[PDB]
């Protein structure tokens, strides 16, 4: 049955390359920073430096707590320090009672 | 013109082939339980068995509105061939007009 | 550092609309952030299912992120209604909860 969920956080980044990508999902699901991290390619077409710049990139979704998201993003930000990447946090509305408790007792 | 809504949810899962998603997402539009589904392929890691999983995935997503997202979640149970299926939803803040009207009326 | 702190936002906003092909949306995105309506779009191959004329349809789509902010968000949706190769465009607004300090200043900045 679905519950209201006010605790879980989905973190959007992107990085450029599918290696770093699976580096970095990985690791962080290792550290328990993450309980699950998805990774979608996509296109960016962005303001940089003054000009449109489009640009192939991995798209991440880190499936985590509020309790973890301060430390999951410090960590991300610190393997790749030259970066700005993005960085948006959504919070989910509801999840089933097994997949919230899965994604806790994850962490 | 944009408008506000509280009505309209978002449903993600993942399931592991295409030709999964695909059978699910028409079964789910054919039951009346969401008007539109998306999916796009991923890949996934987390943990499972003891050890780091990295699996090519697909990740869905049904649009639905308030009034049809428990009968989804609990049809979806039944029909997902995951024994954990991911299950997080998402309330979008703001839509059209007509797209509004059409993810609803597609439910009637 | 502000590339390693988060911070609350309610003023951020996440359009998501979908378009047929990579070309219609490339020329989409780009001219998006030509007109300072988005600071950044995203074009993600989908497939998409839905009833369409009675029966269920299956078709391949682009679909579109545009990251910008409440204050554009009305001109953007008017603008892609105007721009938009479908005549019955998908419209979803997300809000996210949180961002990078520099994300957001970077987007924020990208549109003032």
């Amino acid at each position: 049955s679905l519950i209201e969920t006010a605790d879980l956080r989905l973190l959007l980044t992107t990085v450029s390359t599918e290696v770093e990508a699976q580096q970095l999902a990985q690791a962080a699901v290792e550290a328990g920073l993450a309980a699950c991290v998805s990774i979608t390619p996509i296109q960016s077409c962005y303001r940089w430096q003054g000009a449109i710049a489009r640009e192939t990139e991995q798209q991440m979704s880190f499936k985590t707590t509020v309790e973890q998201l301060d430390a999951l993003q410090q960590w991300l930000q610190s393997q790749h320090p030259y970066a700005l990447p993005e960085c948006l946090v959504l919070t989910p509305i509801a999840s089933s009672v097994a997949y919230r408790d899965w994604l806790r007792s994850s962490l």
